[PDB]
């Protein structure tokens, strides 16, 4: 009783920019519907062909399977080709299991892709602070304007002096143990994320309670 | 007594300005002061006999005289305070200098209700709430040509054409074309959404002493 959530949950393209990301056996798009396409490829001579097309909701919940040019494919486009009248269709829980890894292509992409995505921009005194989109325990970086980059994962804190200098912190008994100079960073950008986290809340509320376009991303203040 | 005609000026936020009055210099400083400078015309050049430097929240106020009135010329940043300083509270400040302190003091408000607290991107249009609050101005540039300015006493209407009118009053809105009335609701949908984010926000920006949380700039161009 292995089930798709086992392995995922439903992807989230909310608030994402188109793009497309090539690699040898797939191509996976966010469209500018925000709809994620999984582009199946076979190479024919010098020439890629799309054979299958998983399109994904934009809230990952209905997978729409067809298989271009009656199974003969088209060669591949900047866009992925559009269904005709013969296609599958699928809820999440329903889709077939040798759809899974597929759909994984597609989740994992749209989890890297908010991992790099500005929710929430927040200028300091001393730093640009950056809270992206991959919540929950979502990625913030740091910029402070001296040069000095702190980046915090839900695995580990990367610190990146002006040297160029860099080492990643697995801990929170690795934390404390630093040179007191990036002990004052490192102090900033927790104040940061804390500051981002409420507004990220309390904006978050109001935008369920209004019926309107929405309140993400943001910037707030402005750079010195 | 000076609390009789204007309030203390308020120049958080503001972004660093300079201009020539007939008057005077004003300036908006980057550490968020005011300079006021008072500009004789000797020979045929400029020179400065006067300086007022106010504090950000308009409470303080330095005078003092370059030269001891002979007067430093006029350059494009402000003299540094000489040995002839004087410095007084909004209500400590002799009536000598009120006219001058509202020189600064509408400047500043000219300044806040041009300068953006709140940009707002909707389906439609592009919001923005002013900073001259109490009664903040509100812009709306619809991306299709109208223009929609909500002064708080009036409401300013541009259609694409660039045909423009004033409205002062529920009676005029009322007698407006349909298609306008579109408009001019999605501007007030606007303007509420920017007037309670504006609140939640201010609330928590006083429960968190820190760096500002305005402008903001909420959603992007479609």
């Amino acid at each position: 009783n292995r089930t798709l959530r086992s392995i995922t949950s439903p992807l989230v393209a909310h608030r994402l920019k188109p793009i497309r990301q090539k690699t040898k056996k797939a191509v996976v798009s966010i469209l500018d519907s925000e709809e994620v396409c999984v582009e199946l490829v076979k190479e024919y001579a010098s020439q890629e062909y799309v054979k299958e097309v998983l399109q994904i909701s934009s809230d990952g919940n209905t997978i729409t399977i067809y298989y271009p040019n009656g199974g003969r494919g088209f060669p591949l486009a900047d866009r992925p080709p559009s269904p005709t009248d013969n296609i599958s269709r699928y809820s999440f829980d329903n889709l077939p299991e040798k759809y899974w890894r597929k759909y994984q292509y597609a989740s994992r992409f749209v989890q890297l892709v908010r991992s790099k995505s500005p929710k929430i921009t927040y200028f300091t005194r001393y730093a640009k602070c950056i809270l992206m989109e991959n919540s929950p325990g979502a990625d913030f970086e740091v910029w402070f304007y001296d040069g000095v980059k702190i980046h915090k994962t839900e695995d580990f804190i990367q610190v990146i002096e002006k040297t160029g200098k860099s080492y990643t912190l697995k801990s929170e008994s690795e934390v404390n143990s630093l040179k007191e100079e990036i002990k004052m960073y490192m102090d900033h950008a927790n104040e940061g994320h804390r500051i981002c986290l409420a507004l990220e809340s309390i904006i978050s509320e109001e935008e369920r309670k209004t019926r309107s376009a929405p309140f993400f991303p943001i910037i707030i203040g402005r750079k010195p």
